[PDB]
This record gives C-alpha cells, sequence and structure tokens, in this order.
DNA sequence: AAATTTGTTTACTC
DNA sequence: GAGTAAACAAATTT
C-alpha cells in the first residue's frame, strides 16, 4: 500500500512516496545547486532517493517525462552540454 | 542510416 | 485531478 504513517525521508522501505510526480521534480530541481538537472539526473534522484521506484522502471520513467511537458512550471533549457529541466517558481 | 533516449501531444480507468 | 497507457514526433546517441 502507500506510506503507513507520518514517517520523514525513510528511502529504506519500498512505500509509494504520498506525493504527485510535479512535486517530486520540483524538489528534484531544487535540490541541485544550480536548480536544473537533466532527465538522466532526475532518474538518478528518483531511484536513489526512494526505494519504491527501484523496482518498474518503465511505468514511471513516462510519468517523469509525460509531467515535464504537461506543467508550464518545468522549463527546458538547452545548456553547453546538453538539455536541462529548471522550474518557474511563479 | 538506425538505434533510442528524450520531449509533446490527445484520451482511457479510477 | 493522477496515475497509467499508448502513440509519435525530436533530440541525441550508436
Amino acid at each position: 500500500p502507500e506510506f503507513f504513517h507520518n514517517m520523514d525521508y525513510f528511502k529504506y522501505h519500498n512505500m509509494r512516496p504520498p506525493f504527485t510526480y510535479a512535486t517530486l521534480i520540483r524538489w528534484a530541481i531544487l535540490e541541485a545547486p544550480e536548480r536544473q538537472r537533466t532527465l538522466n539526473e532526475i532518474y538518478h534522484w528518483f531511484t536513489r532517493m526512494f526505494a519504491y521506484f527501484r523496482n518498474h522502471p518503465a511505468t514511471w520513467k513516462n510519468a517523469i517525462r509525460h509531467n515535464l511537458s504537461l506543467h508550464k512550471c518545468f522549463v527546458r533549457v538547452e545548456s553547453e552540454k546538453g538539455a536541462v529541466w529548471t522550474v518557474d517558481e511563479f
């Protein structure tokens, strides 16, 4: 099922986070010191920070792409080393 | 080329 | 409204 209680950031049990994909990406973007991540680093952040997303990569990687291009608060920026994703706080 | 991750789109269960 | 599902074009790497 989903989270049993009010536990904070324990990623060590394969339990679904109680948060939307839109918000999880937004936190992932703002964790980086430069406030942007590539799509691949977003994938690394998700697997690293949650045990649940370590089992069925295809199902949720599709969601991650779907949310990025559907919300106007996610912006793609070309960089020197490749495309990155930022967040509009407004 | 051709392979394949990387991005936009409309519509189904729940 | 979100979580999936698929379908398809665009970047980006073989």
